[PDB]
């Protein structure tokens, strides 16, 4: 039996593939369980540094919940499952490892979640993105009305979720839901390069940066400047910040070590 | 005498055309009195879902406040003209309808603090948007300052409000302040056709999901999750999240009924 | 010896250009007591009402934080200039007089961060804006994270800081962090223009506008909405509104004292 990924370990960075074209590469609870541990085992050291997650394929980046399994699933299954789901989505958040979404098709419900959780987003030319669940009577139930209005703000929010419509790859990139674009054919080298671009700066600097982006929002500025300067100060204690003192005064390239 | 609006209503979808080309469809009592009244008339039941609200003509959208009237007014008056103003604009935001603002000219003040209170907004050609009251020593006192910021952001509100400059139809649609462009002569058009994409999906999922959007502005992100989960287990209590899950097992179009 | 900063004096406008092109317009702590001198000043009364700060030559808007002197600093000296510079970017923000980057070169560091606390920027073909910390192990400590991701949200920010490039003009006004785009050699020209712009509008108005906005970001609409009417009925108390009121009324260009 194959794995629900195919992992493309490259150092620092690491390509992981969602291995399921035949089923749009749909969320299983099998899918969920390994996207969870690769995400535990990379946030556990400053080893991996960027991570690119894409679809197999060239139709699907991800189309949510598994819908085949979901036939199995009884109402406190699938409660478990998406509670585990935003527990998933979160931990990418916190995770001191930057995720690049490299969208190479269509991206629907939690698809979307994963794509909007991830620090950045590439798309191929044939990306999409939705969130359709009020065609179908609810809400985005994994944290998709928040992270998508933090995004691209709530006019285009309101757009997206209240009339279902798919963004296509042009209107992802004019909107900053798409932070690169890539050329036909050429996805995952450009995710590779917003990657490399990543991880030859200073791990914990790129982490506490990202924290501090991510947890400045919703407050008011005087509580978020000293929510920075608490994470400025706690960054000049580290052992890298000085080896990058280092390196600019030896007209090298740092070396850092994630400490 | 005529009314204060024209109502074109089709069922699901209603458009309110302010019927005051002579004025610059200028909001005084009468016409606020009458929009306060459609506003709480679609509010009290899911029979319609979206409403287009416009301007007569093909100069003005709304002008603001009219100021002919304010010339028999006292400074009391002007007062509870401008609250009541404020809560119509708060009442359409809490309302579960939602609400298109298709821009057939220039909105000022009032007018325009009344399209950013809308959830979407269409331009046509002629359409243009100020904020000026800084040029007469006053600052928006309908929520103009902080609805525009939420929208466009700081940046570009601080450009609008500080400048009083118009924008125009091009420029709205860049920064997404219009979700739409409308060819010349089908404003309209474009705008029931936008309307028409919200109302055939189900009613409480798109009032919530606006909700949604809304209310979690402003809170930190955990804080703003956990809001978004409470209206997600509230809505897959309705009977037409069932019907959702029929319709598509069903390959049909869902019929809701709004519980 | 001269300034560091030389000072173009006309009237209710000022241009502060950083006289020092041969160091990149470096912020050395005797810049900043310059800087902070002159925001104080203008700060005091309302004789001042619009600021542009702009860097000497074509190559520099402002290198932050000067290296040369930080080779002569101890850790102690590098702590109280990072607070004193922290606390002439809020001095700028608080301050009731609007202020205006003219973009001229390379902005990076406390560069960058001095241009995202002022109210406004305009961009030559040369302008260039960088965060570039975290490729040296630290991330932005003037602010710059913050003020970065509530001008160009979080996707933008990421992008920026945590990959370390530097942007140019033509996409800083693509995202709208830099308002205006100046042709060759008309930097100061443009912004200039956008200074007059500002400086016919009431400068109680433009002031209270602009905390409204800035004070607003972070709370909750409702929130937010009082805290712009309670700076609404403060304008209504001054004297300038009522030259609004009389300006209009007589059809002739308002005369604003300040009060």
């Amino acid at each position: 039996h194959m794995p629900e990924f195919k992992v493309d370990a490259r150092g620092p960075i690491e390509i992981w593939t969602i291995d399921g074209e035949s089923r749009r590469n749909a969320i299983s609870r099998a899918m969920l369980k390994e996207l969870g541990e690769l995400v535990t085992r990379v946030s556990s050291s400053r080893d991996v540094r960027a991570v690119v997650i894409t679809g197999a394929g060239d139709k699907a980046f991800c189309a949510g919940a598994d819908l085949k399994e979901r036939a199995t699933m009884a109402e406190d299954e699938v409660r478990a499952f998406l509670d585990g789901l935003r527990r998933t989505f979160r931990a990418i958040e916190k995770s001191d490892c930057v995720f690049i979404a490299a969208i190479n098709g269509a991206a629907l419900g939690g698809g979307t979640e994963l794509a909007l959780a991830c620090d950045l987003r590439v798309a191929a030319p044939a990306a999409e993105l939705g969130l359709t669940e009020v065609k179908l009577g609810i809400i985005p139930g994994g944290g998709g009305t928040q992270r998508l209005a933090r995004l691209v703000g709530p006019g285009r929010a309101k757009d997206l979720i209240l009339t279902a419509r798919r963004i296509n790859a042009a209107e992802a990139f004019s909107v900053g839901l798409a932070n690169r674009l890539a050329p036909e054919g050429h996805l995952l080298a450009v995710a590779y390069g917003l990657a490399e671009s990543v991880v030859e700066n200073a791990p914990i600097a790129v982490a506490t940066a990202k924290h501090a982006i991510d947890e400045g929002t919703g407050l008011e500025l005087d509580d978020a400047l000293a929510l920075e300067l608490r994470k400025y100060e706690e960054i000049l204690k580290t052992e890298d910040r000085l080896e990058g003192l280092r390196a600019f005064a030896e007209k090298r390239a740092p070396v850092y070590k994630g400490r």
